[PDB]
């Protein structure tokens, strides 16, 4: 049933994942010297290409491939349209490895046909709390703790095959070449997410949406006006009032994050993230890169009242092309990114996220039920969607965990 995934070092069934007790590698250890030095073979009409993410033009070629051929729902309503500014941000964090950006082009016209990207991440991925308890009970602490140290691994994202080349087994060849390039840098694990079920997730969570511009959403969504608004005389007026937000933030002291905030944001975020079983560790340079505001891409506010930063939140922008509409070309979504609250309740911090996003002309705020996101779903009027984000590791055995034990946000 999986001609490619059956050949890879990943858990092969749900049952296998539910029986794993300790974190650790799937494969026995290899060295960089064991790994082929030459690119994986490809058909003579194609060639491997390493785009330069410094170069505006190479970013633009990747942007167009993804604009026309990236993730689209099963009803062909929406397709993500990550901006060029976003792809530069995502693809070039501190100490990124250019070789981990892997593309296929047609040899004749140099048309870009496929892409996949890896970036570095430092991840806590040792045995989860509930499994460490089971291990202490049985005198197996030392085994359970062996891979507790944060590991410098690869995060994979942006896998894409052009629509004309679908179902030709090109995605496996991109996955193999990316694995080769990562392994030749002495990295042996990756983390990735997908909205589809593959073998085999260690965690899965539903997506949640909070309408910010419900009229637009009703024009473009399959279901809007949501049917349960039909018992009213004016369904649309009741829908608008349901989702209405204040026009200005409520936390006194909220302001945009600035470079001097980096060390305090790093500290409050690290203290919060360290409570979860799977989560990143960020250097000051990675806090600066992923959290300082960047126009049209990432938006980050701190609560500082008395010249001390006690709270912050961030969101990032992913527009989608709206495939079948007269009125609207684009859906402007704000996705909840990292946050930390030490002085106000999390729901009060995130309400100011919604207030800012709405003031800036976003249509919807999205998130997955990771972190403590479930804590404010009902009061802030998020609704579950149809989708699930599934979290995976490559070459890492890991017990099944709840998505409220995952602290890694995927872009
Ligand atoms: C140590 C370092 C390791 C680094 C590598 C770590 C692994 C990284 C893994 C990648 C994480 C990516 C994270 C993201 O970016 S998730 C976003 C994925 N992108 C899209 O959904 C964009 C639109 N769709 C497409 O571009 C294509 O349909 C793709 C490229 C998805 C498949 O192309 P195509 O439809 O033309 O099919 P094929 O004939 O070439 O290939 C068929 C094989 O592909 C398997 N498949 C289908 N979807 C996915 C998927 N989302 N992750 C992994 N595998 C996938 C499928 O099970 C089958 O294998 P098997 O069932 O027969 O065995
Ligand atoms: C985030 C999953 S839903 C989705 C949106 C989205 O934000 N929506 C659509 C429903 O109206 C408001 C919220 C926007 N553009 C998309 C583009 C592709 C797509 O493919 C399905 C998918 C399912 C799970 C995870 C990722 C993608 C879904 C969406
Ligand atoms: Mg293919």
């Amino acid at each position: 049933a999986h001609a490619f995934w059956s050949t890879q070092p990943v858990p092969q069934t749900e049952d296998e994942t539910e029986k794993i007790v300790f974190a650790g590698p799937m494969d026995e250890p290899k060295t960089v010297a064991d790994i082929p030095e030459e690119p994986y073979p490809i058909a003579s009409t194609f060639e491997w290409w390493t785009p330069n993410m410094e170069a505006a033009d190479d970013i633009h070629a990747i942007y167009e491939l993804l604009r026309d051929n990236y993730v689209e729902d099963d009803d062909s309503m929406f397709r993500f349209n990550y901006s060029e500014e976003f792809l530069q941000w995502a693809l070039c964090p501190p100490n990124y490895i250019p070789d981990w950006h892997v593309a296929v082009r047609r040899k004749a016209d140099k048309k870009l046909l496929a892409f996949i990207a890896g970036v570095p991440v430092t991840l806590r991925m040792g045995t989860p709390k509930y499994m460490k308890v089971k291990a202490q009970e049985k005198g197996e602490g030392e085994e359970a703790a062996k891979y507790d140290e944060p590991r410098h691994i690869c995060e994979i994202n942006f896998l894409c095959v052009h629509k004309q080349l679908r179902e030709k087994r090109l995605a496996p060849i991109l996955i193999k070449e990316a694995t080769r390039r990562v392994n030749r840098t002495n990295v042996w694990q990756a983390v990735y997410t997908a909205g589809v079920l593959l073998p085999t997730p260690y965690a899965s969570g539903q997506y949640f949406h909070r309408s910010l511009n419900p009229e637009k959403l009703v024009e473009i969504r399959f279901s809007g006006i949501p049917a349960q608004y039909q018992k009213f005389q004016n369904p649309m007026a009741m829908l608008k009032r349901n989702y209405q937000l204040p026009s200005a933030p409520k936390n006194s002291g909220l302001r945009e994050m600035k470079p001097s905030d980096v060390p305090q944001v790093r500290r409050i975020l690290m203290n919060y993230l360290d409570s979860f079983d799977v989560g990143p560790v960020f250097s000051d340079a990675e806090i600066s890169h992923y959290l300082l505001p960047r126009d049209g891409v990432v938006f980050t506010y701190v609560v500082e009242n008395d010249k001390k930063v006690t709270d912050f939140f961030s969101f990032y922008r992913i527009p989608s092309t709206v495939i079948g509409n007269s009125n609207y070309n684009l859906l402007n979504a704000a996705y909840v990114h990292y946050y930390a609250a030490t002085s106000i309740p999390l729901h009060q911090l995130i309400l100011d996220l919604l207030i800012v996003a709405h003031s800036r002309g976003f249509d919807v705020c999205n998130m997955v039920e990771i972190l403590d996101n479930r804590s404010f779903v009902e009061q802030l009027k998020f609704g579950a969607g149809d989708g699930h984000l599934r979290y995976y590791f490559y070459n890492w055995a890991y017990p099944k965990i709840k998505p409220s034990q995952v602290a890694l946000v995927m872009l």
